[PDB]
């Protein structure tokens, strides 16, 4: 079974590309993380950072999540990340998605013992 931390790695860790994330790198990408397997999620972040860093920024700034809680943190530094988002004429199963690659402080709800990125919450 895919623990909540292993979920964030598939859903939002991609540290094998700096970022020279071609036109194409959102539509490849949200296929083969299997994002595009009961429905096209609408939007989804790709942090180009270590596991390591991205661990981190649940030590980091705590600040209010989107949803109220309180257990979100915003990296100290930007970080490479690439935001999908779903094109206007895409349909399942053909997913397709614009592709925006950024520099950007990235917003994480960390939970668990040990205290692990669990959520993708925004980039500031
Ligand atoms: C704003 C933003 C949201 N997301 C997320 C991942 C997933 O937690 C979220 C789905 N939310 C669930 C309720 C509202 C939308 O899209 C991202 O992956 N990147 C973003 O920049």
């Amino acid at each position: 079974k895919e623990t909540a931390a292993a979920k964030f790695e598939r859903q939002h860790m991609d540290s094998s590309t700096s970022a020279a994330s071609s036109s194409n790198y959102c539509n490849q990408m949200m296929k083969s993380r299997n994002l595009t397997k009961d429905r096209c999620k609408p939007v989804n972040t790709f942090v180009h950072e270590s596991l390591a860093d991205v661990q981190a920024v649940c030590s980091q700034k705590n600040v209010a999540c989107k949803n109220g809680q309180t257990n979100c943190y915003q990296s100290y530094s930007t970080m490479s990340i690439t935001d999908c988002r779903e094109t206007g004429s895409s349909k399942y199963p053909n997913c397709a998605y614009k592709t925006t690659q950024a520099n950007k402080h990235i917003i994480v709800a960390c939970e668990g013992n040990p205290y692990v990125p669990v959520h993708f919450d925004a980039s500031v």
